[PDB]
């Protein structure tokens, strides 16, 4: 069998050993042709899209819901990778970004927002003309946010600030500050990553402290090739007194998912 | 005596009838000039700037810290406008965002973010190069986010969606489904105020659960000659089953707030 998690911008398939694979939903047509030359007795669907690969070909198909799958290959991936956590919040940070709640036993969504990987990308084309997701994030790596953003310490200057003064206090906030600077495409990307890693780490670690958890999981394909992003979110998390937490293929936790969900459906009483 | 917040866009005045007035922090000192006019005993200040003044001027002068001076002002201007609250999370959308809950008696900061009007301002002239607030503003009110921004019907299609489908899923997730499209000034303000609203009313909404209160008043100057932000704002958290509350004059809240501190900071025992 095979799990396919058709998401907003990623197509992420598990074959079983695991095989990983993407494809971009533009190219959902591709991953069809893909299944068509395999030798496939069921698919294992979940993901915003999963009817549109269902309703395209003759494979039999059982569909799950995304949340229940994402939290379930992600439990299962974490085992794998000598994580026995008791609780945690999971950020799935995707097209964008949505938020649970695992106490241990099952998942419940504590919140969500449109900050995440969508609008990297969409934002960052407004402001570099970049489409192709490895330049653009390349790009971005070593960009300096100093003339864009404004920290705490800008605004209080010569007077002890109420809260740390290294926080940022206004993403995009200096830009006003420095009008002659040359905004260069890696400086305005990395301000771009930042503000979607702090806002994401900010509902995060709100939720966290809500539901009395330290730990944080952060899964979804927006940190692939993307250093910065991961910096920027493990930082704040630590500076805010919770432990960060990567996974490695925990993009494709909700294909996982869907593969052990159908596995066990099968009961009866 | 006067009353000044001197934050970090805007300094507000308040004159005691009230007589408000604002200036351009940027403009600092012309706000000493105008103090050099009057004929003030006592400056009560608060604000990331207010030592700037305090420091350029022989005026006599006590600074208070701008979160409790912005509670005290808040609590005096929402009895005034017959609003007698238990409790409530209050939202100040300055420069940057901070947020509040108050318990009756006191409040405490329960988080914050850099979604605010700085970044309107900052990452509006990026993508429009209007300096002007009230001509970004302006731009802004009548923008089309339809081919900008990502909703969750979107992603789902003929699938029912797991979330409400006319949530927005990804700001600027769907930029790279109209790569064609005019993406005119208008739309992208739009998008920016969008984003910006949303934020702050999620976060909003979150401490407003885990703080056991429905209602949110949201202050800051950044709603100011913006009706798009006020309705982003209003729309979203009535949806979220809270209620939102704008005050006349709560941008001043903390200038009112100094005075008020000032006033009964004199006592003995
Ligand atoms: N090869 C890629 N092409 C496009 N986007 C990518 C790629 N790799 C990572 N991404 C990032 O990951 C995001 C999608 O994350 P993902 O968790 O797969 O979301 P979804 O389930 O919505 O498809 C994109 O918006 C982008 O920021
Ligand atoms: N006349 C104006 N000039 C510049 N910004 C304005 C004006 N009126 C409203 N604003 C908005 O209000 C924000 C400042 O809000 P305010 O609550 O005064 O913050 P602060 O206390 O940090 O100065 C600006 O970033 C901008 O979005
Ligand atoms: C009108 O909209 C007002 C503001 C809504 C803000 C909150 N938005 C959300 O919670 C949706 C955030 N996005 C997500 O949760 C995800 O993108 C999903 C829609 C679940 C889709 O999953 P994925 O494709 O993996 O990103
Ligand atoms: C390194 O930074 C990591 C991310 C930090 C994100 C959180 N940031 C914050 O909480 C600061 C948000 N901003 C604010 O609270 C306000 O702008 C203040 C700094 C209090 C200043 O007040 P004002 O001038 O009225 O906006
Ligand atoms: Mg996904
Ligand atoms: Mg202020």
């Amino acid at each position: 069998k095979v799990g396919i998690d058709a998401g907003g911008t990623l197509i992420k398939i598990v074959q079983e050993q695991r095989t990983f694979k993407t494809e971009l939903t533009k190219n959902i047509d591709q991953v069809v042709e893909w299944l068509n030359q395999q030798q496939i007795e069921k698919l294992c669907l979940t993901g915003g899209n999963a009817g549109v690969i269902a309703e395209n070909i003759n494979i039999p198909a059982q569909i799950f819901v995304e949340f229940d799958a994402a939290s379930q290959g992600l439990g299962i991936l974490l085992k794998e990778q000598g994580h026995d956590l008791a609780d945690y919040i999971f950020a799935n940070v995707g097209t964008g970004t949505s938020l649970h709640y695992f106490d241990g036993q099952s998942q419940r969504r504590v919140g969500g927002i449109g900050t995440g990987g969508g609008m990297i990308q969409g934002l960052g084309y407004l402001l570099s003309q970049i489409t192709d997701y490895k330049q653009l994030t390349d790009m971005a790596q070593h960009g300096d946010r100093n003339t864009i953003d404004l920290k705490v310490r800008h605004i209080y200057k010569d007077t002890e600030p109420p809260i740390p003064g290294d926080l940022t206090a206004a993403n995009f906030g200096h830009v006003l500050h420095h009008l002659d600077a040359d905004f260069t495409p890696s400086n305005k990307l990395a301000a771009v990553i930042g503000v979607v890693g702090e806002v994401v780490t900010t509902m995060a670690i709100t939720v966290a402290r809500e539901f009395k958890t330290e730990n944080i999981v952060y899964i979804g394909s927006s940190f692939h090739n993307n250093a910065l992003l991961r910096k920027v979110v493990e930082d704040y998390t630590v500076l805010r007194g919770c432990k960060p937490y990567y996974v490695e293929n925990g993009a494709f936790s909700g294909a996982i998912g869907a593969l052990y969900l159908e596995k066990h459906h099968h009961h009866h009483h």
